[PDB]
């Protein structure tokens, strides 16, 4: 039966498939392998997708949705598709504009799910990581507050079913939830998250908010250089990830996958393989004993691949506190 699914409720009463198909690659990946990536995903199984503007996709994504919504693959309302705001785009008068853009780009008519990507603002204009002189990062002072509203005014407008936030802190989700005259939570929080950094403290604050926490780079990342270091372990080469896939006849991918979904995380996995994207669909057909949890809550160790530290020095850069 494949007109059903495994979602979850959000705190505005729309639904989110908790397996997520992730799009980004490299810029050396030809743009024709995510079309074709994202065409194999929907036939395997998935029914949430995540793309952003600066992924430099969303053409290509948006062409493999409707291309397998129009040979019958799928209906618009069984495909989860998520986008996200990037940093040039904060300043209130501006989210509107970023997110017309994308549709425009996706040839889509709403986005279910529209989230901030990141807390640190940067100037506006073309450039997405816009450089003086000197080549230092140009930072623009924006109150994520005003960013918030007009996140609200496009969900108000249908251009956004569903709104959320990505690489928030404790405290950057205490001020949105805070903010005086609030009308939408956030519905989500996506942020990096694996057995080696299991972010239990922020997914408890999330619950107990009823905000969904959704974990990117859950397989260990795509190590992509500069963005992250070359010598942090491999999470796939871990010994208990391992052991207990060779125990279930499964592999290490997909022990780390159901791993967030037993403990109400919603997960995404990129693949551009046609084997590993039909393989990680697989999630579903087993189950982790609580013992088995307990080995892989023991894996935690402080290890965040992707610090995005180009963006650090304003006090919205979020990695600094403790959570
Ligand atoms: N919000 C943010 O700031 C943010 C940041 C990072 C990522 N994300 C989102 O999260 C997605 C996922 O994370 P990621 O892109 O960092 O990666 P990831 O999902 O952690 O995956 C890592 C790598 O795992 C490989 N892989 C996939 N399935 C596998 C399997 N079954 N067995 C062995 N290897 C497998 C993939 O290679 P192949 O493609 O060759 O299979 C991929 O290069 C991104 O694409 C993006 O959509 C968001
Ligand atoms: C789009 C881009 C390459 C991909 C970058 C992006 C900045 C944000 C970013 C952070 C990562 O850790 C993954 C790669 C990405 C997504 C870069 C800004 C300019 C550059 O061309």
């Amino acid at each position: 039966d494949d007109s059903k699914y495994q979602c979850v409720k959000l705190n505005d009463g729309h639904f989110m498939p908790v397996l997520g198909f992730g799009t980004y690659a490299p810029a050396e990946v030809p743009k024709s392998k995510a079309l074709e990536a994202v065409k194999l995903a929907i036939e395997a199984g998935f029914h949430h997708i995540d793309s952003a503007h600066v992924y430099n996709n969303e053409e290509q994504v948006g062409l493999a949705i409707r291309s397998k919504i129009a040979d019958g693959s799928v209906k618009r309302e069984d495909i989860f598709y998520t986008s996200k705001l990037w940093s040039n785009s904060h300043r209130p008068e501006l989210v509107r504009p970023a997110l017309e853009r994308s549709l425009k780009n996706l040839q889509l008519d709403y986005v279910d799910l529209y989230l901030i990507h990141f807390p640190v603002s940067v100037k506006p204009g073309e450039e997405v990581i816009p450089k003086d002189e000197n080549g230092k990062i140009l930072f623009d002072t924006v109150d994520l507050c005003a960013t918030w509203e007009a996140m609200e005014k496009c969900k108000d407008a249908g251009l956004a079913k569903s709104i959320g936030v990505s690489n928030f802190n404790h405290r950057l989700l205490e001020m949105i939830l805070n903010k005086p005259g609030l009308k939408y939570k956030p519905v989500c929080n996506q942020v990096e998250c694996h057995p080696y950094f299991n972010q239990r403290k922020l997914l408890d604050f999330c619950k107990s908010k009823d905000i969904v926490l959704v974990a990117y780079s859950a397989l260990g990342s795509h190590r992509e250089e500069p963005w992250v270091d070359p010598n942090s372990p491999v999470l796939l080469e871990d010994p208990v990830l391992c052991a207990l896939a060779k125990k279930h006849k499964r592999t290490p991918a997909l022990i780390a996958l159901r791993y967030q979904l037993q403990r109400g995380v919603v997960v995404l996995a990129k693949s551009y393989n046609e084997q590993r994207i039909r393989q990680n669909v697989q999630v579903f057909e087993f189950q982790l004993t609580s013992e088995e949890m307990k080995a892989i809550d023991g894996l935690n160790r402080n290890v965040r691949y992707l610090t995005l530290d180009i963006f650090a020095g304003p006090p919205n850069y979020p990695f600094s506190d403790e959570y």
